[PDB]
């Protein structure tokens, strides 16, 4: 029925965030949700849209982004929550012609507002539309939590920390053969983060953030989802291995070329070389 | 409707005890909380109440709750339970006009009485008040299990333990700035405990039992829970990097002060000057 | 309703039995449970009985159980499967006036039996109604995962495990002051093993399988599992305190007889003299 | 009802499937199940097939399989979906006359096809009839967590990786007394690797795929999800017990051996002679 609750792209949300909740992932406000849509998604719901959409600017100009509508968490909003009261946790908004700013046509209600990291998820997608030619529509980040351990004992170095991963669990490298972008610790919220995950958005899809989380693109829900899943459980094998003393034995760079051929994927380089 | 299970208070309590039992926080009748009300709140539900309250004498007078009510777990009675048959796991009591005592208006059926840990929630209620100006309701405890393990590996300090938890997850210090207060072990159940835990929580949204489990205050059940989560998640994180070996990095003194700055808190002095 | 399914001991077995599957104890056919009951429990649901309820002898005479009900779970049944048949995985069994063997009156449908540890089961409720004048009417066993690696590790000796399952949770004195008999590995399934369970029981409320699993004894359902609970949550402390190269501190032989002081229970001798 | 989606094969697919998503070992796409069928199980539901069902060649005639219908999970379908859409994520399938390919019945909606781990799953079928003269009608593959990070660590040899397997709970000497075999790390999704686990399956319920996880067989799928289930906690406890230090005591050969005898069952001589 048009109850937008019941809709795809709400029910999708409401899977993502309440899977990521069970995940542990995401505790407290921990962790946030941007899913690019189409006007045809939306239009038939016009009737659910707020009668008077608030306006809230963007931090920058984001012309790339101009008349499109996403469906977003909001700020301070409990991934656990949003289940409960889909309108008070989530938000559609639209951006307008000019990329300046958006309208919030529903949810977010009692003043609520997007994710503070708007800017990292809106810069992002604008990298991943001009990277993977519009087909990526999803930015997520959590705190997944062997991927957080795991920045605080491998180096935080793209080539390095890719290629554990790939070597933690086999399908890694289909998964992500352009492999796991990696900051330093940056302060979280600010333009300069967003940016800085952008601009690794544009070699990964997924990047790290140090002793914080990961954040990851592609061009469902579930695709994004199961590509920080798949990474996360890598991760999960490596911080047992790492526990029990360490790789007696692991996947070797021949099996990861032989893998890259069968599934025809290029693997990164850097991560390939060690 | 006024079925006062379908309350908010009553879902919230309902809400609250599952999660933490799901958590793993939980077992047996380990853990205990307490929501302040307002007459307003319970008000609508006088019908639901008890024909005959069964009055209680605290443990010592406690004047700043006089004619308070608030909702409660039950002493022996389990979170895992509480889903299952909120009158008989939970109560709403009201301390009477001179804070020597409560009535049993709601719940606690069959001679349930109110969580053996009530000095320790209404002496902490006390001071939160006082400390907050009003602002928190809630205080929580539950057997948090990372918490518990770090009790006996990390120096039982305020500043190196709120320090750690700090570095493992970086909404730490934004989500708790205070820090985290730490008793010596006490005996559990005793006005010894409570008022010791009142008097961290003068200083401090969380205090650890060490070889116990933690104690949070918050406004409302979600942020109090979510409050407990990010440090219980943090202490997660930083076991599974203690298991590893240790850090080979963390988040540094500059990157915690900045953090700060950025969210407009003022960081425990003793942890970010270690 | 007089459908059986919903009475409070059907009920109460597939809470538990689904309990303890979802805490990662009983994979597969792992687990047992026995609740004895009262003729007055039946009673009203006579009609749901087999119209031919099947006999089996017992392994031996137990003339102290003579016509005495009980529920129990079914020989290579799953208890993740109980909520979903209670019919096919559980069973109503009375034994007969002279405690040679028992009639399946409800259950254990399409020839299914009792538990293959029933001698272990039975046994144990023999000297359980012994040592606790008749109170205690439930005999658990379960694959508790973190007691289970602890019995790879730690001395396998009654006052040393005791001790620090003691000292992993400060709850865990009061919950078991008679501490945890520990058998040596023995093969399961029969009398030897069940009759060994048994005399440990004459003393502990819960007895260690090493390499195997416990066995908990209570007066209800959920104080069983919640013995257990106990004693597996203070062990999965321990497994991270051990992993992370063991106690720094830990409660001490002083606030181990203070807590039993204060809470009137008598701590086992020998775990407390070392 | 005559609703295929209620069959109880539909349904014990979707329970699987479920399960084995929430124990975690099924991250995306990870890992594939395939169920054999007799004809009198989908014949009361033609009405449900595909009016015009799909045909797909197999990689290889395997004409033991001749006008054998299935059930099986999607290539590229998430476990964690069957139970949102079965139809979407499962398919049955009928081989032809010849063994040289099969018509999707059912399911597989949107164009799409069986596991990409088709051959090992229809190669395996094929050798486990043929050892257990047809009893066995499931193989199961999943991304068993603990078992994966064993494989990093412990010698990748069937005797040592058994042995240790039995070792690490009592009952696995009983669930699996053929053993587990392992293979050499292999490119997924390939007929050699498929031979390679159905060469393995002549000798084995469960085979490892170093780096990547686990293949069970067995007559149901409660039984061939269970014997997964029993090899991974005893990989579970193991990784604790590993993370500890290592066992201090352990399950001895002797014991071993009269466990394999009170259960009349022959241990892999290879594993018991360690
Ligand atoms: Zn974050
Ligand atoms: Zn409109
Ligand atoms: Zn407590
Ligand atoms: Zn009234
Ligand atoms: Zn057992
Ligand atoms: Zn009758
Ligand atoms: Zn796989
Ligand atoms: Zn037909």
């Amino acid at each position: 029925m048009q109850n937008i609750t019941q809709s795809w792209f709400v029910q999708g949300m409401i899977k993502a965030t309440t899977d990521a909740w069970l995940k542990g992932w995401d505790e407290r406000n921990g962790g946030n949700l941007t899913l690019r849509l189409d006007d045809a998604d939306i239009a038939p719901y016009h009737d659910n849209f707020h009668q008077q959409p608030r306006y809230i600017p963007l931090s920058q100009p984001m012309p790339l982004l101009a008349n499109t509508p996403f469906i977003v968490t909001g700020s301070g909003k409990f991934f656990r929550n949003v289940q409960l009261d889909p309108a008070a946790n989530l938000g559609i908004v639209k951006v307008d012609s000019d990329g300046a700013g958006y309208h919030i046509l529903w949810g977010l209600t009692n003043e609520a507002v997007p994710t503070s990291e708007l800017p990292a998820h809106f810069l992002s997608h604008c990298e991943r539309i001009k990277a993977t030619n519009g087909k990526d529509r999803v930015i997520m980040h959590c705190h997944a939590t062997n991927l957080i351990a795991l920045t605080y004992v491998l180096e935080n170095d793209t080539a390095v920390f890719t290629r554990q991963l790939w070597e933690g669990s086999t399908e890694c490298l289909v998964v992500f053969p352009d492999g796991v972008g990696i900051l330093p610790w940056m302060v979280p919220g600010t333009d300069a983060i967003g940016q800085a995950t952008a601009q690794e958005m544009q070699k990964h899809s997924l990047v790290l953030w140090p002793f914080h989380g990961v954040f990851g693109s592609g061009p469902t829900l579930d695709e994004t989802f199961g590509l920080i899943d798949t990474a996360e459980k890598s991760a999960q094998v490596l911080v047992k291995v790492y526990s029990m003393g360490g790789m007696g034995q692991t996947i070797s760079a021949a099996e990861l070329i032989a893998l890259g051929k069968r599934f025809g994927v290029t693997p990164l380089a850097s991560a390939l070389a060690l």
